[PDB]
């Protein structure tokens, strides 16, 4: 340990920093402390982004493939670099237990480095357009170009990669773009903005304003923005959609996904239930895709529900900082108290605590339920907090149903040996993405990920974002 | 034409009423009477959709080429039938027609080719040894309900663009056509009941603007794809909710002619009328606006005046015609109080003019300045504008001047000239040695800037009208 | 079937002898005669495919696309006539040669798809400072004349699987069916007459094996595909020369039932004896050996034996039999042979078994040596072995004891087990819950051991039927 | 250099002898000494990559991208020793040598790349009833041991396009370099031995071709893919037996200067003396044949004149030096004899032309007749043709003229002229304002004709070095 995280902080207005002001205080989620003050941007500065945003465009889009990757790979070698300080400032700011927070700054890195290989081949293709005599001479050929600056808004608990997944890939495409990260978390967006500010990007490139969400009204609305991609709440991300104006919208929200444990898995018990207390209460259930619902054959029921009151039972509480630590505090008392009023609704109703249920403060423990009506709040909205539902099956369309028996649509989990099992869960579950043998907390950064439903409406991972980030421009070539 | 024609209603001719008269647009009279959808009506073709997404997701892929390719046998065999109905409908030269019933059929053509190739990735996904032992397999799920508008002037062809994706994907849809024309969609609703589809694949349901607030708003769909006017598209999208949105919509298309151009001027000229004056220039890329290096101006200017001043205007029915009716007398009315204002801030008509109700000549301008709504709006109509410049960066830069960007057109055999009109037009296609309004059909399709969101042109519909669908399996 | 056919010299109907004389494979008879192509034939045709590369090179797309679905509208109305001269000339039973017509029509199916999306790649070449400027556009161009040679036991569909490609790509070809079952692929010649492709586009001559060296070696073929038995294909690669080598060879399939199978113990068996004795087991990836968990190996043996013995043999024109003729009785004896000599080393023969001429039952053995012939050369008749397993990794080692690598079967629900199988059987193919005997006609298709070099299925076939040509453009 | 090295047996240095001396091309000293594998040693690294193919095949994709990033690393940390080394024994100007150790950490750049995205397809298989309920899925699996030759010139980026795909895609390999050159091939096997690849996954063997007949007939290699001259190659093909052949070979390259290019004229001569001259034109692509309009002709034969002029020839440790040595004094007196040939039958030498034991001047003629063999056959010495042309056709027959076609190069402006070239020049890539000379490691590269069989470029070697493997699943 060597502590590097500053008194203050600056944002970034076209790529460089600015010290305005200190009027950002950023709390230890854990100690309640201020930890550190960075700048907050007011409605001009933002502004002043924006058309910063525009006037590098033209710059931006000229960069060769090889400069776009030279940027890329210059942050991946600093993150490395400065591995520790980027664990330890999410660990402070999130309230993550260090061992989660390293593992982000891992991903972190690793979403860079998709990014850098895929910003050498963004390919295009020669179409046949002859396919009757009145095209005859005519042929296509394609390309994708920046769509122009984007707006970006991400969340507070995984602040790292979920910007990555943004910035990295308007690197590759060539963007310019601002970044707004929740003022709960804006430190690490700041130090991700402090490397690209050594790059030799035009200025313009980008902009990182920390800006509260009543401060915010541009970054959906201003018109020269030609994309907004959010990642947060669905209450949030489906409004700002009806605020956006003409520009393309991309939405990466939320759900209570669901974990099926099908009649085949007696043999592997033991990691069923370490994936399910892993999927659960990995960042004290502060995940987009944590397991919430967990649907288990009747026939292997009492077996797992024992094991797994047994693995919640065991996982440690506490500090950030101790490296035994997994279940760290939620991001604040409100939120705790919000996730605690639904527990007592669900078992003032019937439901029954059969692990942990004791709350102090922002300190949840890792709890688990059962007999917890489908109609309860904690079984129908987004937890987004270190509790589980089980429940339990006889028919594996009944499973799927219930999977189903939902608003929204992120990825759900099946383990399961059965090919017939897995291709009916492929055909029939409504979601982003169906994860075998693993819970749906599993994400790993080249691959296609969003959701359905009220969960989200377009995909990101590297590739993905590429795509939505440019538009694609036809050239017809006619000879005669 | 039939005396009535029914709606669709769930795969099923319903003959409701016989409401919506449809005019023949060069002679005014009514030609046919078609059934007119209500709220309720409306209401019952979305929940049968609804309940048909099962059915057709499971629809297997021959089949749904079996039920395009029933669509592309009919057309064949109903090709008089159809280019006559344009004809009538939408006033459209009958050689037009007929070119668009051609394109219909390449359209569905091109959507049975592709129902079969919907294919998906095996994808790497050993980046890191945290992700060892994983595998991704993708494939496209149909989006759901459909909600498709479409407009008066393409009333067969850009109907087609929406509805043959669809059965390639696997989607439920129900269809509003333009009231103006809505018999082209309600002959290919005919021919579609024909097929063995479930019950509610589709409705095709006229209905005018002022009643069509569900196709828009109903949270059942979860696809709004809209072709039409700019300002009622991006109204469109504020209100559509939660569903994705495609806006396939107008500009005010240019035509670039370089300097080395002097001895192609006869073909370069032929497609300047072509694209100008075609469907007396109610098309989305109608050429509008023409840009001409200085060097040959004169010779350019001579030959495209009298090129102009050729075409033949008059019955659409006639074979001889070029230049039909406009779609009505108050757009023909809008047109030449554009062409007026140009003329009185300075600008000259070279070719044509002559305004006598929906008949509007051919016709050429020139200086007209670039702050005049015959500049800067969109005509579509049979007039265009006559421009010169020097350096090709200018030219560029002045067809950038504009709120749109659907295609450009660029006369030149230079590479670099070509090169530097793909890295610096703001279009979504550049046509190189031809004008804009240019379109083969399995073409990826739109607009960029107030000319749409998103891409029509099968493989690019399919792609909107689906959700990809991830499986990641771990093995241990 | 007609008194004679001629063969096809440079698209031409050419009756110059009646040399080769065509049996009934089941009554023994001369059912035609054709006409024989010697050297100088042989030569002339590559002559005027080699003129003919221009001119299909120029050939449009949706011009191959026409003269591939004139094929497909042709064949269908010659459906019957194509599917009894099958019958008559393979002896195949009637109701499996209409399956093979359907899937000849379905092959030219797939090439029409195919023949209009041969699309090239926009690839980025600025991968360091010293490429700055550079891009790269990619085509596939045809290859040039191309030797194509095929086997007497699907003599439509694996003509199909090389000509509808070639004219697909755009290259000239000649190709030289089987003696023995001429007449299918000289039905397709005469079809393909009447289409008007540039003289020279195509021959097809029927010649014997020692009067075809001309098909391996002349220098101006530019690919030989070959598809026969591995003997003669291996053979053939070492004396091509300098042109591209396809070879789409033979084997000794293996289909492994797991332990998860005794519910659909019936489908399993159906499948088996389908795969086994389909066509008298004249099928390069016929079920050969059957590896039966210990756990069912019993009742799936009692239930087998009774399918096996169910199964009708006679007269392939009845089309009620399943078991027709084995295409001689050399071929007969060599199989009756092999399996004297597993029973001599202790097999025993638990089904069928009886031999009379060409017509041999369709028999099942168990306790076949692993070292016997019988086991581990290409049977290409109604023999399947059954053997017996305990673990998963043992039946796939069983699988790939073998010179072969065509196609395998596992019937399982599980995923691991699955997954095993795709990792470690060394094959072309994997089909999980059927038989190795399965095969669509766009699937890519082929061996790899002795079974192959490369892969057919259309796109595949394409691929190899042209050369890409990169254009590298330099701005600056 | 250090005083000796050792082979690479199996991963690991093996000190065997010191048999194979390599000489400094241009003091003609011996340099180092190598150990020589025997034939005893090169059929044990064929049995140990027999054994490494399974560990081989189950190394994950992010631990082979770690392998080839070691190998990035520690290329950059020794670029002068590669660059001094390369100097040395191929007598490459240092400047150049330089260059080709970029150019081999580029090479592995991209493998390292496209190490982590083989990806496969999901294929829709219902295309008919009968295929109802099946689904393809597709791998690429590592073909097995490689062999591979490379040759004298760009020894360490040619060793580096089969290497690095190699270990890209999985498959454990021999390499043969040239016995000319072969420190660099094993400065790239030392680090690979500090890697953990499974031992046998690589072994690198010095051996003269006349000890290497088992890297061509060894029936355990999969693939033999040779770099080097056309006429070794076309042979190896003859004795390879079953494995798959891919030759990347030699040719003739010609550069076409068209009418339009006087403004550019300094840039065009600057681009072919780099082109025809660049390590005394040991170049595969290297500028051979230069056409030039008439129109312009005289003022780029004086430019030329005085460019080639003005070449510095001498020690290639000299960073000013541009025309090093050739690579034998045998190999100059092969190029001056045909030289000698040309110029008694008409031809007239314009600039240079001396020729003093292996140091061959920069050496450009005119009137040169087309069946002379310095016009025919591969110069690979620093000696051009200029020739005149009047119709850009011609120079497109002229270029064609020839048993080649690797690449050939277009100084246009014209889109119809650079379309005209890319449709009718028979070679593997044209290039566009800029010579045949150009390469980008990424880039599919090779040749038709005489000039090769197959591509590289990591991608397409990738492709070369795996079989496709299909899994079909029946779902009911
Ligand atoms: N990008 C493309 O592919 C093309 C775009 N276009 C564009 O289409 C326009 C010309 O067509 P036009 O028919 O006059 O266009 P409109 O925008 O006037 O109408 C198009 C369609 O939208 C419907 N519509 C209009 N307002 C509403 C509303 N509030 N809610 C629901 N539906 C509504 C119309 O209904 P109704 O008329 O029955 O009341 C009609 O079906 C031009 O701008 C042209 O560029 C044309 C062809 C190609
Ligand atoms: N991979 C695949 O797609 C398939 C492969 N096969 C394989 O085909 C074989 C059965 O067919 P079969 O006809 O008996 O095979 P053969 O190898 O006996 O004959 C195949 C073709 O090759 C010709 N031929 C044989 N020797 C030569 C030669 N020296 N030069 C030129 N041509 C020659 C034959 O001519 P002719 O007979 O006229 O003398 C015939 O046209 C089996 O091994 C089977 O597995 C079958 C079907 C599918
Ligand atoms: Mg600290």
């Amino acid at each position: 340990h060597h502590h590097m995280l500053k008194d203050t902080y600056p944002y970034y207005l076209a790529n460089e920093a600015v010290y305005a002001n200190t009027d950002l205080e950023v709390t230890d989620k854990f100690s309640g402390k201020v930890a550190t003050r960075v700048a907050l941007a007011d409605a001009q500065a933002i502004d002043a982004a924006i058309g910063a945003a525009v006037d590098a465009v033209k710059p931006m889009r000229e960069l060769p493939a090889y400069r776009r990757q030279a940027v890329l790979d210059h942050c991946v070698a600093r993150f490395r670099e400065r591995f520790d300080e980027l664990a330890e400032a999410l660990c402070i700011e999130a309230g993550k237990p260090i061992n989660d927070s390293r593992g982000e700054v891992t991903r972190l890195i690793d979403t860079f480095r998709v990014a850098s290989e895929e910003a050498v081949r963004i390919d295009g293709e020669v179409l046949n357009l002859e396919i009757s005599a009145r095209a005859q001479g005519y042929t296509g050929y394609t390309r994708r170009v920046p769509i122009g600056p984007c707006s970006f808004i991400s969340p507070f608990n995984f602040p790292l990669n979920l910007a990555a997944h943004k910035v990295a890939p308007a690197l590759a495409a060539g963007c310019p773009f601002v970044l707004k990260p929740a003022s709960r978390t804006p430190v690490g967006a700041l130090i991700i903005a402090e490397v690209l500010a050594e790059t030799n990007l035009p200025k313009g490139a980008f902009s990182v304003l920390p800006a509260h969400r009543d401060g915010a009204d541009l970054f959906t609305t201003d018109e020269r923005f030609r994309l907004l991609s959010f990642t947060g709440s669905p209450a949030v991300g489906w409004a700002l959609k009806e605020k956006a104006g003409k520009k393309k919208v991309v939405l990466e929200l939320g759900g209570n996904a669901a974990a099926i444990v099908d009649a085949d898995q007696f043999e592997q018990l033991d990691y069923v239930v370490d994936r399910l207390a892993f999927g659960a209460y990995y960042q004290s259930g502060q995940s987009c895709i944590g397991v919430q619902r967990i649907l288990v054959h009747a026939s292997l029921y009492d077996t797992l529900r024992d094991k797994l009151v047994a693995k919640t039972r065991s996982l440690k509480m506490g500090d950030p900082k101790d490296p035994s630590t997994f279940v760290g505090p939620m991001i604040s008392e409100s939120e705790s108290r919000r996730l605690s009023g639904w527990m007592d609704a669900a078992v003032a109703a019937g439901a029954k605590i059969i692990a942990g249920g004791k709350v102090d403060g922002a300190m949840f423990e890792a709890t688990l339920l059962e007999d917890v009506g489908r109609e309860q709040d904690l079984y129908r909205k987004e937890a987004f907090g270190p509790v589980a539902i089980l429940e339990k099956f006889d028919r594996f369309d009944d499973a799927l149903a219930r999977v189903n028996d939902s608003d929204f649509g992120l990825q759900a989990g099946v383990f399961t040996d059965s090919l017939t099992h897995a291709q009916r869960a492929w055909d029939e579950l409504e979601v982003g993405g169906v994860v075998i043998n693993d819970v749906p907390s599993f994400r790993v950064d080249n691959m296609p990920y969003g959701g359905v439903k009220d969960s989200g409406l377009g995909r990101e991972g590297i590739r993905y974002a590429i795509e939505d980030m440019t538009e694609p421009r036809l050239m017809v070539v006619r000879r005669r």
